[PDB]
């Protein structure tokens, strides 16, 4: 092993494939808008604690999450419901805010993405 955990699962081979209009919105509106933002890149994959030499990251973070994982989960129809996906986004942001120093560039980047996320979730269809 290494400092890095195995990445979260991204497919569920034993569930039915079922869309919902909220899951469609989460992929086509929410994820796609965040993914293309200029500050998305540090959130597009799991934190590589080995490469970045962050021995405490996965000691502090209990539930790793990132937008690459979320994207794959949505594209693979991993989620049974939209609330599971919203929870993953929230976990990603929480991880960033509880680990990092408040003034740091990475927290400014997270905040820009989070504002966008929360605005799109305010417009989540019924
Ligand atoms: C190496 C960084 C340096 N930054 S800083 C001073 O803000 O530039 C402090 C954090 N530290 C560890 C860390 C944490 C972290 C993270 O939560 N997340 C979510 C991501 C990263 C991360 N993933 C990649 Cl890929 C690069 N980085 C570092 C960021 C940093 C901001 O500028 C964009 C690149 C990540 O790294």
């Amino acid at each position: 092993g290494s400092m890095n955990p195995p990445p979260p699962e991204t497919s569920n081979p034993n569930k039915p494939k079922r869309q919902t209009n909220q899951l469609q919105y989460l992929l086509r509106v929410v994820l796609k808008t965040l993914w293309k933002h200029q500050f998305a890149w540090p959130f597009q994959q799991p934190v590589d604690a080995v490469k970045l030499n962050l021995p405490d990251y996965y000691k502090i973070i209990k539930t790793p999450m990132d937008m690459g994982t979320i994207k794959k989960r949505l594209e693979n129809n991993y989620y049974w419901n939209a609330q599971e996906c919203i929870q993953d986004f929230n976990t990603m942001f929480t991880n960033c805010y509880i680990y990092n120093k408040p003034g740091d560039d990475i927290v400014l980047m997270a905040e820009a993405l989070e504002k966008l996320f929360l605005q799109k979730i305010n417009e989540l269809p019924t």
